[PDB]
């Protein structure tokens, strides 16, 4: 009996929603997402693991007003992509990378209808940016950008308290990729990971020396 799925504001248009995976490893795993508001209108940065709490989280903002217009799967791991079945199911449109795509369709595993490439991608023009930094903690990991808050959904790229499980990992490229999106959201107000707590700019720092350290050793 998992935890119950969580949805709590963080600022204006911007909820985190919290899921819970069973995880013989260490044990149960939170894993944060967002839902962005659009103007009466929901977008899904990552899924929860399972249909049944992305349907609990479609149905807390359909019973607000709110159309679900999409969902963004920032990897391919089951903590960001577990939804995508039953949004399709649903006919709502999900996105994810061709990279992301590719690695869903390598593992059997039900693909995004829309996907994107290049290091930039609005789904949303001056709302929402895909932003690519290169391979980390996966080789497809996305973060997500709301220029108009200065928040960035960093996801399962953002490790700032050690790299966690590397199977899927390159560590030979995080450093690079790390750096890169330090520099591009240096700027940040809030930094959302996929497993720990919210946190400043701070959090891309600490990613990159955790990185830095997971290589040379
Ligand atoms: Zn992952
Ligand atoms: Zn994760």
């Amino acid at each position: 009996s998992l935890p119950d799925l969580k949805i709590e504001k963080l600022d204006e248009g911007v909820y985190v929603h919290t899921s819970f995976e069973e995880v013989n490893g260490w044990g149960v795993v939170p894993k944060h997402g967002l839902v962005v508001l659009v103007n009466a209108e929901a977008y899904l940065i990552d899924t929860p693991f399972t249909a049944k709490d992305t349907e609990k989280l479609v149905t807390w903002f359909v019973e607000r007003g709110y159309k679900i217009k999409g969902s963004i799967s920032s990897h391919f791991h089951s903590d960001s992509t577990g939804g995508i079945e039953w949004l399709n199911s649903r006919s709502i449109p999900t996105y994810a990378s061709e990279l992301t795509n590719e690695l869903l369709k390598k593992d059997g595993k039900v693909q995004a209808t829309n996907s994107f490439s290049g290091v930039n991608y609005w789904l949303v023009k001056n709302k929402i940016e895909v932003f690519y930094p290169g391979p980390g903690h996966t080789p497809d990991n996305v973060v997500v950008w709301l220029p108009e808050r200065k928040i960035l959904f960093g996801g399962c790229f953002i490790k700032p308290y050690g790299l966690g499980n590397l199977g899927d990992a390159n560590i030979e490229a995080w450093p690079k990729s790390a750096k890169l999106l330090k520099s591009k959201y240096g700027k940040a107000k809030l930094v959302v990971p996929g497993h720990s707590e919210v946190g400043d700019a701070s959090l891309l720092k600490l990613t990159l020396e955790q990185a830095v350290k997971g290589l040379n050793e």
